């Protein structure tokens, strides 16, 4: 594990092979969830920025970005798109929530609410997955697609395995996170395939 | 009846099955009313905001959402259309009021005075009412279609048999609202009959 | 004649019947004048502000919007129109002034004045007017047209025989104007025809 | 010789007749000079902002606007152009500078520097003219065009025969210029042929 | 070598001839480098900011506008394009930076960071070069294109052999840059060809 504190993934070219594998040891299915990130793109096509899939099971967890405004979130094969003002191109603080029992599913771009839409009441999202960044995977662990791809900067990555707070989303925002338990940037697990470097954070 | 202080009612996909019926114990036709409330949706089409319709008479009391800065008042069948600027999306705070005598509506759209219309002067808005959020009737209590259908957050919804003045409207705006007699955020009587989450109102 | 002072004249909908004529017991003609109102409308297409037509005279002196921005003035048949940068919808103060040994046409948009245009020099605008506001007068005192027809909210109508200095068009648009002797809105003579309402001026 | 300040020269309407003559003392041919002035118009199509016209020669001296954002200068017959971020419509204060040394043309738009373009190296600009404004002229003093005539209103304006510096240009546009050799608005000799007015400054 | 301190270089028509060589007595290759500077122009069309070719190598070293918003580097033949926010017309604080080990090219407009993209890990940018600013070139030193030309003013131009950190490119843009090894604006040896003319910069 890495302290990747103050550091950014920058995934430099458009390819259909540079990746970033992440680890994490998942043994229970997920009921509930938080995901937060920074993301910088001059890209006006659609792409992926965390792609999560199981043994036999594509768009499991995907956070997709559609176009300009436009956020999606899948959640067991089944979409959930959310629309937010937003200037092209800019540095971006996104947080996703899903939860279970509602099937509840949050969006925050910059600190701002977005509106609440649902999908999957009462699924669980499956464990053992393979995780990759720069890559949107229609398999286990590969099968990719350039037209997919990201091309930027990837930073201040957490995942937590409850449903976070107004606060602590702020807390995110701000860059004073509260302790990570599936995913810490702080303590970061991971493996770069190709042509990924590791550069200092200059856009927060 | 419950408080659903700093809580909303999340509509969280589109259907024609999913909305919520509101209670009130009117014996006597409506003369004067204001009808204030919060709404926050990405919707870029046509929808209902509050449906009212009496035994064999539909659009008695509709609120209605054209497209983007058109605001659309209902009584009796007959309608009254007014515009503003606003963002798209963003949250919104809606305030409504109708008096028999002069026929007079006025709209007041994040504590902002819209241009006032007539329609329906004389006229007394019928008692026994069906209320339903979420979805548009064109019966007594269902006759839904999808187009119509609310998808989003609903909040801060009161109701009175008086017309407001501009300092209430404001009082209303500012989240601090002088008591309400039909319907009260605080005192409410509610159904639930689909697909409709309780989750707190992050968005004021 | 009464103090409407804080109120308004609210033509609530689209007419070719709803109208206030004004009085005023001058039968000397016109050489120097200013007018100056508020108006508030979310009409688009074109409509009259001002009607004074006199005994075989059409458009004698009429002050006419064309669209969003251009604003017209008509002095004996000729027109003169100059343009702004406004919002739509909003609320406005015009002020318009004219000068028979000139020619000269001032329009001043919320206290912000207008490119100066010229027309019908040392022409004198005739006595024993028919004064129609929320209708356009096609004959002396009627023949109105719908197209041209007045939907909205009039208010603080003040008319001077002569061309009012920079410094008392500003009284005017900050709500304090000087003693006016055509028209006064705090001593004045009105007779409503159709469906027009007095009602509290609400958005200044 | 007449102290015009304060005061600006209003061009009514758009007709092939109005103009303003300015008479200066120049015996000798132009190698440097600065021309600073005010204008506030509306005309969405090209039009002249000043014309200067020797004996023979067409096109001297030309300050032409093409449309929104673009100034034009024409010496000796050639073209130079300039692009601006400007609204419309707004008052505009207009600084042009031109050596023969090197060739460059010096614009400033609301005391805002633009781009310098180069035109003429060597050329001297031809002594005793006839300077019209509201016409642009194709003979000496006449050859008018309806379609590219000035409806509007200049003021303060100043010729040097010098290159001005930043600071003399931003005195100007501040409203305390220094004293001009060829052309001073505060001692003027001018000559007014057809329909043009002399009012205040009521704008900038 | 000349001390262009507060003074620019302005390129004032198009032309296929007019340009600026720079000499710098470079025999080792490079590794790494910044280089800074400042552009005005009102060019709506793609244009050479900085062109470097080596004997028989084009595209070596190239700044490319392709348009308002996008800036190209090329290293090598090989191109990378980045997209900021900017308005035109307007002056632009240029820095772009490019490292051979990891790839990544650094563009900073205004003194704001563009998202990194990489090419050409592991080259090494040759020696011996014919740096021409004003015209592209296709050949060493020759070879220009009319459509590729920079019509405008350049100034504050500073290159290093080395990566600058972002405490230095902000000390650039703010008009106080560190000593510069390859070229240095405050000791720059340089050739005209055309019509080029040094004037004072008035636009900071
Ligand atoms: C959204 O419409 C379609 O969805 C499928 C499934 O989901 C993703 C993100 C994917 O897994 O590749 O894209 C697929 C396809 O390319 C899109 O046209
Ligand atoms: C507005 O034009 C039409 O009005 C009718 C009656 O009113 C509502 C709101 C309704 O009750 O369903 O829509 C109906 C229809 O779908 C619209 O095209
Ligand atoms: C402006 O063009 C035309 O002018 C005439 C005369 O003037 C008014 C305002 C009027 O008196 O009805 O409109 C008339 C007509 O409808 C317009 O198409
Ligand atoms: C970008 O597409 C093409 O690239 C080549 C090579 O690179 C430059 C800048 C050049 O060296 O002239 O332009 C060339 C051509 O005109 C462009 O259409
Ligand atoms: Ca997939
Ligand atoms: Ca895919
Ligand atoms: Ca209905
Ligand atoms: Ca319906
Ligand atoms: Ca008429
Ligand atoms: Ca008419
Ligand atoms: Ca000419
Ligand atoms: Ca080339
Ligand atoms: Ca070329």
């Amino acid at each position: 594990h890495t302290d990747l504190s103050g550091k950014v993934f920058v995934f430099p070219r458009e390819s259909v092979t540079d990746h970033v594998n992440l680890i994490t040891p998942l043994e229970k299915p997920l009921q509930n969830f938080t995901l937060c990130f920074r993301a910088y793109s001059d890209l006006s096509r659609a792409y992926s920025l965390f792609s999560y899939n199981t043994q036999g099971r594509d768009n499991e967890l995907l956070v997709y970005k559609e176009r300009v405004g436009e956020y999606s979130l899948y959640i067991g094969r089944h979409k959930v798109t959310s629309k937010v003002i937003e200037k092209f191109p800019a540095p971006v603080h996104i947080c996703v929530s899903w939860e279970s029992s509602s099937g509840i599913a949050e969006f925050w771009i910059n600190g701002t609410p977005l509106v609440k839409k649902g999908l999957r009441q009462g699924y669980f999202v499956e464990a053992q997955p393979k995780i990759v960044l720069g890559q949107e995977q229609d398999s286990y662990g590969g099968k990719f697609d350039r037209s997919q791809s990201f091309v930027g900067e990837i930073g201040d990555l957490y995942m937590w395995d409850s449903v976070l707070p107004p606060e602590n989303i702020l807390s995110a925002y701000q860059g004073t996170p509260l302790p990570a338990n599936i995913l810490d940037w702080q303590a970061l697990n991971y493996e770069i395939r190709g042509y990924v470097i590791i550069k200092p954070l200059v856009w927060v």
